[PDB]
Order: C-alpha cells, then sequence, then structure tokens
C-alpha cells in the first residue's frame, strides 16, 4: 500500500492529478500538500484561448509556463486545456465569422501546441461543444455557425502540429449512459473513427451535484466508449457534499476499465474550488483530510 494519492495510483499504471491556479503558487499549504499527493497537473485557466492569445498574432505564454515549470520541477506530467471552446474568447476573436475564424482557430491551436510541442502528455483540443437538455444538438457559437466540420479540423490540425500527443473530447453531462447529450457525444465518436478523424481521449468533466448526480451506469458508460477505440479519463471531478461513498464509487468504476488513464479533481482544499459553497473536494481548507480521502486512497489500495 501507498500514503499518497498519486502512488497509490500509479501502482495500477494510473495517475490522480489536480487543477493548479497560478494565483495560489505563494500559498505553502498549498504547494506543499499539493506537491506531496498528485502525479498530474491541469492549469486551470493559464492555457485557455484570452490567456494564450490576447492579441490575434501576440501569443502570451507568462502564466500558462509558470503552471508547466512547477509542474516539472514537482515530478508531475501536465494535461493542456483547452484549445477550441466557446467560453472565454478573447474580444478579437468574439468578433470573428467563417472563413476568416477558422484560420484564426487553426493559427491558435498551432502557435500553443508548437510552444509544448512533446512536452504534454494530452490535449483537451475540443471542450463543450454540445448543448444540455433532451435534443442532443450541437451548442450555439461562432464556431458551430462556421460550419459542422469545425470539431473535426480542429483535431487534424491538432495531430499534425504535435503527434505525440493523446487528443482528448472534453465535456460535462456525459456521464449518465442514457442521457441524450451522452448518446450524442457517442454517435460523433463512432462516426470519426470510421471516417479516420484523429482522436485518442475522451474525457468525462465529471461534476457530480444534485441536477446531475452520479449513476451506477457511468461505468457502462465508459466500457462503451473504450469499446470505440478511445482511452477514457476523468477530468475535473468534484462532488457535491464530498460524499466519501460517491467518491470511492467513481474511483473503482475506473480502475474497472482497462482503458481508464486516470482521475484529476477539479483543485486541493474547498477554498480553492469554483464552487467552495458546495465543499466538493478532498481536503478541508486547513489543509486537513476529509473522509472523502481517505475512501478514495483505500479503493486505490484495494
Amino acid at each position: 500500500a501507498e500514503s499518497t494519492l498519486g502512488a497509490a495510483a500509479a501502482q495500477s499504471g494510473r495517475y490522480f492529478g489536480t487543477a493548479i491556479a497560478s494565483g495560489r503558487l505563494s500559498d505553502s499549504t498549498y504547494t506543499s500538500i499539493a506537491g506531496r499527493e498528485f502525479n498530474m497537473v491541469t492549469a486551470e485557466n493559464e492555457m485557455k484561448i484570452d490567456a494564450t492569445e490576447p492579441q490575434r498574432g501576440q501569443f502570451n505564454f507568462s502564466s500558462a509556463d509558470r503552471v508547466y515549470n512547477w509542474a516539472v520541477q514537482n515530478g508531475k506530467q501536465v494535461r493542456g486545456h483547452t484549445l477550441a471552446w466557446h467560453s472565454q474568447q478573447p474580444g478579437w476573436m468574439q468578433s470573428l465569422s467563417g472563413s476568416a475564424l477558422r484560420q484564426a482557430m487553426i493559427d491558435h491551436i498551432n502557435g500553443v501546441m508548437a510552444h509544448y510541442k512533446g512536452k504534454i502528455v494530452q490535449w483537451d483540443v475540443v471542450n463543450e461543444a454540445f448543448a444540455d437538455g433532451s435534443s442532443g444538438a450541437r451548442r450555439d457559437s461562432n464556431l458551430q455557425r462556421s460550419g459542422n466540420d469545425w470539431i473535426e479540423v480542429a483535431f487534424r490540425t491538432a495531430r499534425a502540429a504535435d503527434p505525440s500527443a493523446k487528443l482528448c473530447y472534453n465535456d460535462y453531462n456525459v456521464e449518465n449512459w442514457t442521457w441524450a447529450k451522452t448518446q450524442a457525444m457517442y454517435n460523433m465518436v463512432r462516426d470519426f473513427k470510421q471516417r479516420g478523424v484523429p482522436i485518442d481521449c475522451v474525457g468525462f468533466q465529471s461534476h457530480f451535484n444534485s441536477g446531475s448526480p452520479y449513476n451506477s451506469n457511468f461505468r457502462t458508460t465508459l466500457q462503451n466508449f473504450a469499446a470505440l477505440g478511445v482511452d477514457v479519463a476523468i477530468t475535473e471531478l468534484d462532488i457535491q457534499g464530498a460524499p466519501a461513498s460517491t467518491y470511492a464509487n467513481v474511483t473503482n468504476d475506473c480502475l474497472a476499465v482497462s482503458r481508464c488513464l486516470g482521475i484529476t479533481v477539479w483543485g486541493v482544499r474547498d477554498s480553492d474550488s469554483w464552487r467552495s459553497e458546495q465543499t466538493p473536494l478532498l481536503f478541508n481548507n486547513d489543509g486537513s483530510k476529509k473522509a472523502a480521502y481517505t475512501a478514495v486512497l483505500d479503493a486505490l489500495n484495494g
């Protein structure tokens, strides 16, 4: 048995990661706990479109490289988040449409991936393209209005820019096998495999809460996507109230699926969370371990 999350996951050939924010790196409790416990890092905001290309053709990697360097200095691998998304676009990109937008999307992917070529193990190439609800439709955005092929174009561009990276599609509310959103994602991945569109992984954000609760059929979802020929990953896990039982169930679901790469929790302490009022993480505000921490560690250790 191992005494830290990352080391315990590594015994099954998997990882246990977190989200890191550059503004929190002066807090010694945060950096020492994150350093000890996790073997994979995602930048919370610093690799988004607005942060990396604030003006067209003018790239800024200062904050992104602060997070990247912290990770490598502390023995962690890095997941890149995210290259093409409807949210957090800089103003200059919000103003573009059609072919002009398509070329700017391509240039953005090429510029960011070139800076990190061979250094980032997984990329969230496209994020959150499906609508919520019963339709299974694509979400409305400038990207989607440019044509249904925008997602395929982003993946083909990314494969050529860095052939060593695993390329993921990432979304939320896609964990329950019976939901229309889940089935729309399934049909997209099946079509991409038939037609030779490069896609290596699917990311399940796994934001579980009262409106989008955990279901035992999550294991069925993971197995059915893996059977299409993709790896699966849990990318932004948090659970309202941090119940020990649900945290253990999600961990066991990943361990039961041969192509489940690992789990990232979306922050360190409850006070670091984007939804801090829902106390949804594994560490208390003082850095102490919650009951859910013990349930996850025990599941990883068998």
